[PDB]
């Protein structure tokens, strides 16, 4: 296996010399030292192994990768068989169930079906240290995700990004309205779902959308 995937590689290794840039690897590095960091190294940048730069359809911004044993794997709200889904998946999956006609409920929460489709699951900070939500914030992840949204922003069309909740919301900002589709609700934590997730019916929104840039859609139960 690959550390990062060689088409994003490419397009961000511009990023990889800026001071920003080595003192978080830094930073990284000596957490891991001392702390269990998740997801481990080998993972934290599966988001670039499950397809080309180039084929990406759809972006969903997460924010922090979960925080448990076994749980992150670099793919935003998606974990690896056999952990059960967490209740924001749950939640991903309901919504899933009264918004697309056949899709059931995989009985794994795997999204790398989704992910080889071209749906960017990016996450704006990309390590957490085990048990501490948003411990790993503002050093240095979201510059260099913010650089993975821009590049795309500007070297692709007809993008679908998907912003649920503030933080994402925020992050999306600068979207070329007039370049790539946008789409916005709550975030699927249970504390916010009824906040506008439930019945926000992105996923059919989506594929209709995708139809308007001249692209296929996502087969979503493709899981
Ligand atoms: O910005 C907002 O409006 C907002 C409002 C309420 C809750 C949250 C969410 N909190 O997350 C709960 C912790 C569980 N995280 C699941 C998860 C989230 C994520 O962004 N990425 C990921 O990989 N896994 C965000
Ligand atoms: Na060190």
């Amino acid at each position: 296996m690959e550390f990062f995937g060689e088409s994003w590689k490419k397009h961000l290794s511009g990023e990889f010399g800026k001071p920003y840039f080595i003192k978080l690897m830094g930073f990284v590095a000596e957490e891991r030292k001392h702390y269990t960091v998740y997801p481990p190294p080998h993972q934290v940048f599966t988001w670039t192994q499950m397809c080309d730069i180039k084929d990406v359809k759809v972006v969903i911004l997460g924010q922090d990768p979960y925080h448990g044993p076994n749980q992150a794997h670099g793919l935003c709200f998606s974990v690896q068989r056999p952990v059960p889904p967490p209740p924001s998946l749950e939640n991903i999956y309901k919504e899933l169930s009264t918004d697309i006609e056949d899709f059931v409920h995989p009985g794994h929460g795997d999204l790398s079906g989704w992910a080889k489709q071209g749906v960017l699951l990016l996450n704006a900070v990309l390590t957490v240290r085990a048990h501490q939500a948003n411990s790993h914030k503002e050093r240095g992840w979201e510059q260099f995700t913010d650089a993975v949204v821009s590049w795309l922003n500007q070297n692709s069309n007809g993008l679908v990004f998907l912003l649920w909740g503030s933080y994402a919301q925020k992050k999306g900002s600068a979207i070329d309205r007039k370049r790539h589709h946008v789409l916005q609700t709550a975030h699927p934590s249970p504390l916010s779902v009824y906040r506008g997730f439930f019945g926000c019916r992105h996923f059919s929104k989506t594929n209709e959308l995708l139809q308007k840039s001249g692209k296929k859609p996502i087969d979503w139960k493709e899981l």
